[PDB]
RNA sequence: GGGUAGUGAUUUUACCCUGGAG
RNA sequence: GGGUAGUGAUUUUACCCUGGAG
């Protein structure tokens, strides 16, 4: 078992220099607690353009045993969407509701209807009005 | 000699309380040093909705002695313009070059040209790239 | 992402609305 | 107001462009 699933949010992340940290709360599906912290390098981050991650969002992802600690293959948003990114991205603020593409909006989607994910965070399992990340 | 002219910038507002204080640097057009305090209530802004300063704008006034100090009677930018207010300000960051208004933009404005305000805070000392307050 | 306001004398503001839609 | 990027292992980023125009 060389390539694992992970899910989690970003612990911390460093635009300038380009790496940070997951926070994995489920591994394998399963829930774990205290989570584990997991290094992701913005090489690895699917996104459109400069890549980064902001503190706090939901992210799922392929990760491996590395001779520093468990690193990061590919970060996703929830169920393979587009990762957020720092607070400070250019066009960051104007995503489609359904996969997170600065190109377009919901209406114009042709990929099939996602879950609905928090529109701050990308939270799966709450939404705008309850964003415990937003709330500070 | 009750109603004074004064000029200067805002030294601090805090839009909850509804009141703050003007830096003021020219008195009737003498240059001061050190500069004077006048105080500065909402209801005597002159801006489009929701009234508010923001530290370091450029302001003209008219002013008097009151029991408590120095009391501002109307407050507006350099030449009689909309102030900039509070960073949060909805649609605060969408003025017309020439006046300062939310409702449109220069080409637009009936207004004489006015002299070149600065885009961050209406200075008429300097421009944006060359902004002090925005350097911070 | 969007909105609303009002403690008058020295320091940076409080609420709200938003989920198959912008 | 706008843009660009790239120090791989534990903490929140560096530049730039913008003045009779958006
Ligand atoms: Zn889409
Ligand atoms: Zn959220
Ligand atoms: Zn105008
Ligand atoms: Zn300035």
């Amino acid at each position: 078992p060389q390539l694992l699933h992970g899910a989690g949010i970003c612990k911390w992340f460093n635009v300038r220099m380009g790496f940070g940290f997951l926070s994995m709360t489920a591994r394998a599906g399963v829930a774990l607690d205290p989570p584990v912290d997991v290094f992701v390098h913005q090489s690895k981050l699917h996104m459109e353009g400069f890549r980064s991650l902001k503190e706090g969002e939901a992210v799922e992802f392929t990760f491996k045993k590395s001779a520093k600690g468990l690193e990061s293959i590919r970060v996703t948003g929830p169920g393979g969407v587009f990762c957020i990114g720092s607070e400070r991205r250019p066009k960051g603020g104007d995503r489609c509701y359904n996969c997170g593409g600065l190109d377009h909006h919901a209406k114009e989607c042709k990929l099939p209807p996602q879950p609905k994910k928090c529109h701050f965070c990308q939270s799966i399992n709450h939404m705008v009005a309850s964003c415990p990340l937003k709330a500070q």
